[PDB]
Protein backbone atom coordinates (compact mmCIF):
# COMPACT_ATOMS: atom_id res chain seq x y z
CA UNK A 1 0.00 0.00 0.00
CA UNK A 2 3.13 2.42 1.31
CA UNK A 3 6.52 2.46 2.22
CA UNK A 4 6.55 2.17 5.73
CA UNK A 5 8.77 2.73 9.06
CA UNK A 6 10.08 -0.63 10.53
CA UNK A 7 8.71 -3.51 7.52
CA UNK A 8 11.19 -4.63 5.68
CA UNK A 9 10.75 -7.53 2.82
CA UNK A 10 13.31 -10.48 3.51
CA UNK A 11 13.49 -13.73 1.42
CA UNK A 12 13.63 -17.28 2.61
CA UNK A 13 14.47 -21.10 1.10
CA UNK A 14 13.47 -24.52 1.81
CA UNK A 15 15.38 -27.05 -0.08
CA UNK A 16 17.09 -26.25 -3.36
CA UNK A 17 14.18 -24.65 -5.47
CA UNK A 18 11.08 -23.40 -3.16
CA UNK A 19 11.41 -19.70 -2.08
CA UNK A 20 9.66 -17.26 -0.24
CA UNK A 21 9.39 -13.39 0.77
CA UNK A 22 8.71 -12.75 4.68
CA UNK A 23 7.37 -9.35 6.11
CA UNK A 24 10.04 -8.58 8.68
CA UNK A 25 8.25 -6.36 11.51
CA UNK A 26 10.37 -4.11 13.76
CA UNK A 27 9.32 -1.65 16.70
CA UNK A 28 11.97 0.79 19.04
CA UNK A 29 10.58 2.38 21.77
CA UNK A 30 12.75 4.82 24.01
CA UNK A 31 14.57 2.02 26.82
CA UNK A 32 13.06 1.39 30.13
CA UNK A 33 16.27 0.50 31.80
CA UNK A 34 19.48 -0.71 29.68
CA UNK A 35 18.25 -1.31 26.52
CA UNK A 36 17.24 -4.39 25.28
CA UNK A 37 16.68 -6.75 21.83
CA UNK A 38 13.72 -9.43 20.99
CA UNK A 39 12.96 -11.22 17.95
CA UNK A 40 9.85 -13.54 17.73
CA UNK A 41 9.64 -16.51 15.14
CA UNK A 42 13.31 -17.52 15.07
CA UNK A 43 15.36 -20.44 15.90
CA UNK A 44 17.14 -19.85 19.67
CA UNK A 45 19.36 -22.32 19.44
CA UNK A 46 20.65 -25.24 16.81
CA UNK A 47 22.33 -28.94 18.52
CA UNK A 48 24.18 -31.00 15.61
CA UNK A 49 24.88 -34.41 16.05
CA UNK A 50 26.52 -37.86 15.60
CA UNK A 51 25.88 -41.13 17.39
CA UNK A 52 28.30 -40.54 21.01
CA UNK A 53 28.45 -36.31 20.09
CA UNK A 54 26.26 -33.16 19.74
CA UNK A 55 27.15 -29.35 19.80
CA UNK A 56 24.90 -26.54 20.55
CA UNK A 57 25.17 -23.13 19.90
CA UNK A 58 23.14 -19.97 19.85
CA UNK A 59 21.08 -19.51 16.36
CA UNK A 60 22.73 -18.00 13.26
CA UNK A 61 19.62 -15.68 13.28
CA UNK A 62 20.13 -14.75 16.63
CA UNK A 63 24.04 -14.52 16.35
CA UNK A 64 22.49 -11.92 12.99
CA UNK A 65 20.96 -10.56 15.63
CA UNK A 66 24.24 -9.31 17.60
CA UNK A 67 26.25 -8.87 14.38
CA UNK A 68 23.73 -6.11 13.34
CA UNK A 69 23.17 -4.76 16.55
CA UNK A 70 27.71 -3.67 16.78
CA UNK A 71 27.34 -2.62 13.05
CA UNK A 72 24.92 0.00 14.06
CA UNK A 73 27.30 0.80 16.96
CA UNK A 74 29.87 1.45 14.73
CA UNK A 75 27.67 3.93 12.63
CA UNK A 76 27.24 6.17 15.77
CA UNK A 77 23.84 4.81 16.80
CA UNK A 78 23.14 3.55 20.39
CA UNK A 79 20.99 0.98 20.49
CA UNK A 80 21.54 0.42 24.28
CA UNK A 81 19.00 3.60 24.14
CA UNK A 82 16.49 1.64 22.40
CA UNK A 83 14.19 -1.96 23.95
CA UNK A 84 13.94 -3.08 19.77
CA UNK A 85 12.02 -6.17 19.06
CA UNK A 86 11.71 -8.07 15.65
CA UNK A 87 9.41 -10.03 14.73
CA UNK A 88 8.94 -13.14 12.16
CA UNK A 89 5.02 -13.01 12.15
CA UNK A 90 2.98 -16.35 11.15
CA UNK A 91 4.70 -18.43 14.20
CA UNK A 92 6.87 -20.28 11.14
CA UNK A 93 10.47 -21.38 12.24
CA UNK A 94 13.32 -19.52 10.49
CA UNK A 95 16.73 -19.26 10.84
CA UNK A 96 20.04 -18.27 9.42
CA UNK A 97 22.48 -15.67 8.20
CA UNK A 98 20.77 -14.28 5.61
CA UNK A 99 18.35 -11.73 7.31
CA UNK A 100 21.17 -10.00 8.52
CA UNK A 101 21.18 -6.40 6.02
CA UNK A 102 17.12 -6.87 6.29
CA UNK A 103 17.27 -6.34 9.82
CA UNK A 104 19.65 -3.79 10.27
CA UNK A 105 17.80 -1.88 7.75
CA UNK A 106 14.79 -2.28 9.47
CA UNK A 107 16.11 -1.37 13.08
CA UNK A 108 17.69 2.16 11.53
CA UNK A 109 14.41 2.88 9.58
CA UNK A 110 12.66 2.66 12.97
CA UNK A 111 15.04 4.50 14.51
CA UNK A 112 15.22 7.62 12.43
CA UNK A 113 11.30 7.29 11.13
CA UNK A 114 12.66 6.65 7.67
CA UNK A 115 9.99 4.03 5.77
CA UNK A 116 11.33 1.64 3.47
CA UNK A 117 10.61 0.73 0.08
CA UNK A 118 7.63 -1.57 -0.04
CA UNK A 119 8.72 -2.67 -3.70
CA UNK A 120 11.69 -3.87 -2.65
CA UNK A 121 13.15 -7.50 -1.33
CA UNK A 122 16.67 -7.94 0.48
CA UNK A 123 19.01 -10.92 1.25
CA UNK A 124 22.29 -10.63 2.60
CA UNK A 125 24.29 -11.45 5.53
CA UNK A 126 25.76 -8.61 7.39
CA UNK A 127 29.74 -8.71 8.57
CA UNK A 128 31.07 -6.73 12.00
CA UNK A 129 32.25 -4.08 9.23
CA UNK A 130 29.31 -3.48 7.32
CA UNK A 131 30.09 -5.98 3.87
CA UNK A 132 27.36 -8.22 2.63
CA UNK A 133 28.70 -11.45 2.38
CA UNK A 134 27.44 -13.73 0.12
CA UNK A 135 23.56 -15.89 0.69
CA UNK A 136 22.17 -19.34 -0.19
CA UNK A 137 19.07 -19.92 -2.56
CA UNK A 138 19.64 -16.50 -4.35
CA UNK A 139 17.57 -17.72 -7.70
CA UNK A 140 14.58 -19.60 -6.10
CA UNK A 141 14.96 -15.65 -3.32
CA UNK A 142 14.72 -13.68 -6.61
CA UNK A 143 11.58 -15.67 -8.10
CA UNK A 144 9.84 -15.72 -4.95
CA UNK A 145 10.22 -11.72 -4.37
CA UNK A 146 8.68 -11.43 -8.35
CA UNK A 147 6.22 -13.99 -7.63
CA UNK A 148 4.92 -11.68 -4.51
CA UNK A 149 5.45 -8.45 -6.54
CA UNK A 150 8.52 -6.80 -5.36
CA UNK A 151 10.11 -4.52 -8.42
CA UNK A 152 13.48 -5.05 -7.04
CA UNK A 153 15.47 -7.39 -5.10
CA UNK A 154 19.00 -6.85 -3.23
CA UNK A 155 21.37 -9.35 -3.35
CA UNK A 156 24.97 -9.50 -2.12
CA UNK A 157 27.87 -8.59 -4.64
CA UNK A 158 29.44 -11.91 -4.50
CA UNK A 159 25.89 -13.76 -5.62
CA UNK A 160 26.37 -11.69 -8.87
CA UNK A 161 25.87 -14.59 -11.95
CA UNK A 162 25.60 -14.22 -15.73
CA UNK A 163 22.34 -16.43 -15.36
CA UNK A 164 20.81 -14.07 -13.00
CA UNK A 165 21.04 -11.07 -16.14
CA UNK A 166 18.51 -13.63 -17.84
CA UNK A 167 15.44 -13.12 -15.13
CA UNK A 168 13.10 -10.67 -16.59
CA UNK A 169 10.73 -8.31 -14.53
CA UNK A 170 12.30 -7.40 -11.22
CA UNK A 171 15.46 -5.27 -11.33
CA UNK A 172 18.43 -7.00 -9.07
CA UNK A 173 20.27 -4.60 -7.47
CA UNK A 174 23.95 -6.68 -6.25
CA UNK A 175 25.55 -4.43 -2.48
CA UNK A 176 29.13 -4.54 -1.25
CA UNK A 177 28.05 -2.85 2.19
CA UNK A 178 25.04 -1.98 4.23
CA UNK A 179 25.30 1.50 3.48
CA UNK A 180 24.33 0.77 -0.35
CA UNK A 181 21.45 -0.90 0.97
CA UNK A 182 20.09 1.78 2.89
CA UNK A 183 21.06 4.22 -0.11
CA UNK A 184 18.96 2.05 -2.48
CA UNK A 185 15.47 1.60 0.23
CA UNK A 186 15.01 4.45 2.13
CA UNK A 187 12.17 6.94 0.90
CA UNK A 188 13.44 10.75 1.99
CA UNK B 1 36.90 -3.56 12.99
CA UNK B 2 39.80 -5.55 12.41
CA UNK B 3 40.73 -8.63 10.22
CA UNK B 4 42.88 -11.58 11.49
CA UNK B 5 43.57 -14.75 9.24
CA UNK B 6 42.68 -18.20 11.20
CA UNK B 7 42.56 -21.66 9.69
CA UNK B 8 40.79 -24.52 9.69
CA UNK B 9 40.35 -27.82 8.65
CA UNK B 10 37.21 -29.98 8.00
CA UNK B 11 37.96 -34.03 7.33
CA UNK B 12 41.25 -35.22 7.64
CA UNK B 13 43.36 -32.98 4.35
CA UNK B 14 41.36 -30.18 3.43
CA UNK B 15 41.77 -26.86 5.00
CA UNK B 16 40.44 -22.78 5.11
CA UNK B 17 41.37 -20.00 5.79
CA UNK B 18 38.60 -17.46 8.04
CA UNK B 19 38.74 -13.56 8.20
CA UNK B 20 37.98 -13.58 12.01
CA UNK B 21 36.17 -10.05 12.82
CA UNK B 22 36.90 -8.93 15.72
CA UNK B 23 35.07 -5.54 16.83
CA UNK B 24 36.32 -3.91 20.04
CA UNK B 25 34.28 -0.15 21.90
CA UNK B 26 34.86 1.35 24.86
CA UNK B 27 31.94 -0.56 27.37
CA UNK B 28 28.62 0.63 27.09
CA UNK B 29 28.23 -0.68 30.95
CA UNK B 30 29.99 -3.60 32.79
CA UNK B 31 31.84 -4.48 29.44
CA UNK B 32 31.02 -7.85 27.41
CA UNK B 33 32.73 -10.60 25.57
CA UNK B 34 30.27 -12.21 22.53
CA UNK B 35 31.19 -14.31 20.40
CA UNK B 36 28.95 -15.38 16.74
CA UNK B 37 30.20 -18.16 14.89
CA UNK B 38 30.98 -20.67 17.34
CA UNK B 39 29.73 -24.00 19.31
CA UNK B 40 28.84 -22.81 22.11
CA UNK B 41 28.85 -26.49 24.55
CA UNK B 42 29.48 -30.42 23.49
CA UNK B 43 28.29 -33.33 24.97
CA UNK B 44 29.61 -36.34 24.24
CA UNK B 45 28.92 -40.12 25.34
CA UNK B 46 25.31 -42.46 25.08
CA UNK B 47 22.14 -42.64 27.12
CA UNK B 48 24.20 -44.81 29.84
CA UNK B 49 27.20 -42.17 30.88
CA UNK B 50 27.57 -38.49 29.17
CA UNK B 51 29.48 -35.30 29.81
CA UNK B 52 28.58 -31.82 28.41
CA UNK B 53 31.22 -29.04 28.60
CA UNK B 54 31.73 -25.50 27.22
CA UNK B 55 33.18 -25.99 23.49
CA UNK B 56 36.79 -26.08 22.92
CA UNK B 57 36.30 -22.51 21.26
CA UNK B 58 34.56 -21.03 23.97
CA UNK B 59 36.86 -22.33 26.65
CA UNK B 60 39.74 -20.79 24.02
CA UNK B 61 38.12 -17.29 24.21
CA UNK B 62 38.19 -17.67 28.33
CA UNK B 63 41.88 -18.47 27.87
CA UNK B 64 42.64 -15.30 25.41
CA UNK B 65 40.53 -13.14 27.82
CA UNK B 66 42.83 -14.49 30.95
CA UNK B 67 46.34 -13.90 28.76
CA UNK B 68 45.71 -10.09 27.85
CA UNK B 69 44.49 -9.52 32.07
CA UNK B 70 48.31 -10.95 32.95
CA UNK B 71 49.46 -8.63 30.31
CA UNK B 72 47.54 -5.81 31.99
CA UNK B 73 44.96 -4.91 29.21
CA UNK B 74 40.95 -5.17 31.21
CA UNK B 75 39.03 -6.43 28.63
CA UNK B 76 36.16 -5.90 31.22
CA UNK B 77 36.93 -1.67 29.84
CA UNK B 78 35.00 -3.22 26.18
CA UNK B 79 32.10 -4.64 24.52
CA UNK B 80 34.50 -7.14 22.25
CA UNK B 81 32.54 -9.34 19.61
CA UNK B 82 34.20 -11.48 17.66
CA UNK B 83 32.64 -12.90 14.46
CA UNK B 84 33.31 -16.41 12.63
CA UNK B 85 31.68 -15.55 9.17
CA UNK B 86 29.30 -17.81 7.05
CA UNK B 87 26.74 -20.60 8.74
CA UNK B 88 28.98 -23.77 10.05
CA UNK B 89 29.46 -24.35 13.69
CA UNK B 90 32.74 -24.01 14.10
CA UNK B 91 34.80 -25.86 17.33
CA UNK B 92 38.27 -26.07 18.35
CA UNK B 93 41.40 -24.62 20.28
CA UNK B 94 43.42 -23.63 17.58
CA UNK B 95 42.11 -19.74 17.02
CA UNK B 96 43.69 -18.73 20.32
CA UNK B 97 46.66 -16.89 18.96
CA UNK B 98 44.43 -15.48 16.25
CA UNK B 99 41.50 -13.99 18.59
CA UNK B 100 44.38 -12.45 21.07
CA UNK B 101 46.05 -11.13 18.61
CA UNK B 102 42.76 -9.93 17.54
CA UNK B 103 41.66 -8.30 20.32
CA UNK B 104 45.55 -6.55 21.04
CA UNK B 105 45.52 -5.00 17.67
CA UNK B 106 42.15 -3.53 18.22
CA UNK B 107 42.98 -2.11 21.75
CA UNK B 108 46.10 -0.73 20.89
CA UNK B 109 44.95 0.13 17.46
CA UNK B 110 48.47 -1.34 16.39
CA UNK B 111 46.91 -2.98 13.11
CA UNK B 112 48.11 -6.63 11.82
CA UNK B 113 49.71 -7.35 8.34
CA UNK B 114 47.02 -9.21 6.16
CA UNK B 115 49.52 -11.43 4.55
CA UNK B 116 49.40 -13.25 7.85
CA UNK B 117 47.68 -16.65 8.70
CA UNK B 118 47.93 -18.07 12.13
CA UNK B 119 46.93 -21.40 13.61
CA UNK B 120 47.54 -21.77 17.78
CA UNK B 121 46.22 -22.86 21.23
CA UNK B 122 46.91 -20.18 23.72
CA UNK B 123 47.73 -21.20 27.61
CA UNK B 124 47.43 -18.80 30.50
CA UNK B 125 50.86 -18.09 30.93
CA UNK B 126 50.60 -16.87 26.84
CA UNK B 127 52.92 -20.00 25.57
CA UNK B 128 51.51 -21.21 22.36
CA UNK B 129 50.40 -24.80 22.36
CA UNK B 130 50.54 -27.46 19.41
CA UNK B 131 47.19 -28.04 16.81
CA UNK B 132 46.05 -30.47 14.61
CA UNK B 133 46.24 -30.09 10.34
CA UNK B 134 48.71 -27.91 10.58
CA UNK B 135 49.93 -29.12 7.02
CA UNK B 136 46.23 -28.55 5.26
CA UNK B 137 46.31 -25.41 7.25
CA UNK B 138 49.30 -23.69 5.63
CA UNK B 139 48.08 -25.27 2.17
CA UNK B 140 45.24 -23.24 2.48
CA UNK B 141 46.99 -20.27 3.84
CA UNK B 142 49.05 -20.40 0.84
CA UNK B 143 45.85 -21.30 -2.02
CA UNK B 144 44.26 -18.08 0.21
CA UNK B 145 47.64 -15.71 -1.14
CA UNK B 146 48.98 -15.81 2.71
CA UNK B 147 52.64 -14.86 2.34
CA UNK B 148 53.33 -16.45 5.90
CA UNK B 149 51.91 -18.55 7.94
CA UNK B 150 52.26 -18.70 11.97
CA UNK B 151 52.09 -22.05 13.64
CA UNK B 152 53.38 -23.58 17.32
CA UNK B 153 56.81 -24.58 17.49
CA UNK B 154 55.84 -28.19 18.76
CA UNK B 155 54.25 -28.24 15.08
CA UNK B 156 57.42 -27.74 13.64
CA UNK B 157 58.49 -31.09 11.46
CA UNK B 158 61.00 -31.56 8.83
CA UNK B 159 58.10 -32.11 5.80
CA UNK B 160 56.71 -28.39 6.09
CA UNK B 161 60.78 -27.88 4.79
CA UNK B 162 59.39 -29.57 1.74
CA UNK B 163 56.26 -26.89 1.52
CA UNK B 164 57.21 -23.69 -0.89
CA UNK B 165 55.78 -20.29 -1.89
CA UNK B 166 54.98 -19.41 1.90
CA UNK B 167 57.02 -18.13 4.98
CA UNK B 168 56.34 -20.64 7.56
CA UNK B 169 57.07 -18.92 11.28
CA UNK B 170 56.94 -21.18 14.32
CA UNK B 171 56.68 -19.67 17.78
CA UNK B 172 56.37 -20.33 21.46
CA UNK B 173 54.81 -17.03 23.02
CA UNK B 174 52.16 -14.91 22.18
CA UNK B 175 54.76 -11.96 22.66
CA UNK B 176 56.09 -13.79 19.37
CA UNK B 177 53.04 -13.90 17.26
CA UNK B 178 52.52 -10.13 18.09
CA UNK B 179 56.62 -9.07 17.04
CA UNK B 180 55.84 -11.31 13.52
CA UNK B 181 52.18 -9.58 12.96
CA UNK B 182 52.24 -6.67 14.22
CA UNK B 183 53.03 -3.61 11.77
CA UNK B 184 54.61 -0.02 12.73
CA UNK B 185 51.22 1.88 12.95
CA UNK B 186 50.54 4.95 10.44
CA UNK B 187 52.68 8.21 11.67
CA UNK B 188 51.10 11.35 10.65
CA UNK B 189 49.85 13.96 12.75
CA UNK B 190 51.22 11.75 15.91
CA UNK B 191 53.29 12.88 18.82
CA UNK B 192 55.30 10.46 18.68
CA UNK B 193 56.19 6.88 16.58
CA UNK B 194 55.39 3.43 18.32
CA UNK B 195 58.26 0.53 16.37
CA UNK B 196 57.82 -2.95 16.71
C1 LIG C 1 16.31 -15.54 9.15
C2 LIG C 1 16.02 -16.18 7.79
C3 LIG C 1 14.87 -15.51 7.04
C4 LIG C 1 17.30 -16.16 6.96
C5 LIG C 1 17.28 -17.03 5.71
N1 LIG C 1 16.96 -18.39 6.14
C6 LIG C 1 16.56 -19.31 5.25
O1 LIG C 1 16.45 -19.11 4.04
C7 LIG C 1 16.27 -20.69 5.78
C8 LIG C 1 17.11 -21.74 5.07
C9 LIG C 1 18.55 -21.57 5.51
C10 LIG C 1 19.49 -21.05 4.61
C11 LIG C 1 20.81 -20.87 5.02
C12 LIG C 1 21.18 -21.25 6.30
C13 LIG C 1 20.24 -21.79 7.19
C14 LIG C 1 18.93 -21.95 6.79
N2 LIG C 1 14.89 -21.04 5.53
C15 LIG C 1 14.00 -21.14 6.51
O2 LIG C 1 14.33 -20.94 7.67
C16 LIG C 1 12.57 -21.48 6.23
C17 LIG C 1 11.99 -21.20 5.00
N3 LIG C 1 10.69 -21.50 4.79
C18 LIG C 1 9.95 -22.07 5.75
C19 LIG C 1 10.51 -22.36 6.99
N4 LIG C 1 11.80 -22.05 7.20
B1 LIG C 1 18.75 -16.96 4.99
O3 LIG C 1 19.99 -17.42 5.77
O4 LIG C 1 18.82 -17.67 3.64
C1 LIG D 1 37.90 -21.96 16.21
C2 LIG D 1 38.45 -22.76 15.03
C3 LIG D 1 38.78 -21.94 13.78
C4 LIG D 1 39.70 -23.47 15.51
C5 LIG D 1 40.21 -24.58 14.58
N1 LIG D 1 39.09 -25.54 14.40
C6 LIG D 1 39.06 -26.45 13.42
O1 LIG D 1 39.93 -26.56 12.55
C7 LIG D 1 37.86 -27.36 13.33
C8 LIG D 1 38.22 -28.85 13.38
C9 LIG D 1 38.77 -29.12 14.77
C10 LIG D 1 40.13 -29.32 14.97
C11 LIG D 1 40.65 -29.56 16.25
C12 LIG D 1 39.78 -29.61 17.34
C13 LIG D 1 38.42 -29.41 17.14
C14 LIG D 1 37.91 -29.18 15.86
N2 LIG D 1 37.26 -27.06 12.05
C15 LIG D 1 36.10 -26.46 11.97
O2 LIG D 1 35.46 -26.14 12.99
C16 LIG D 1 35.59 -26.13 10.60
C17 LIG D 1 36.41 -26.23 9.47
N3 LIG D 1 35.96 -25.90 8.24
C18 LIG D 1 34.70 -25.48 8.09
C19 LIG D 1 33.89 -25.38 9.22
N4 LIG D 1 34.33 -25.69 10.45
B1 LIG D 1 41.45 -25.31 15.35
O3 LIG D 1 41.18 -25.89 16.75
O4 LIG D 1 42.20 -26.37 14.56
NA1 LIG E 1 17.31 -13.82 3.46
NA1 LIG F 1 43.34 -22.48 13.72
Amino acid sequence: VEPQVGIVNGLAVYGPNSGSLLEIEVSVTAAQDKGSINITGIAEEESIGSQSKSIRRKSMAKGSVENVLTVLRTMGMKPSDYDIHINFPGGIPIDGPSAGIAMAAGIFSAIHKIPIDNTVAMTGEISLNGLVKPIGGVIPKIKAAKQSGAKKVIIPYENQQAILKQIDGIEIIAVKTFQEVLDEILVN
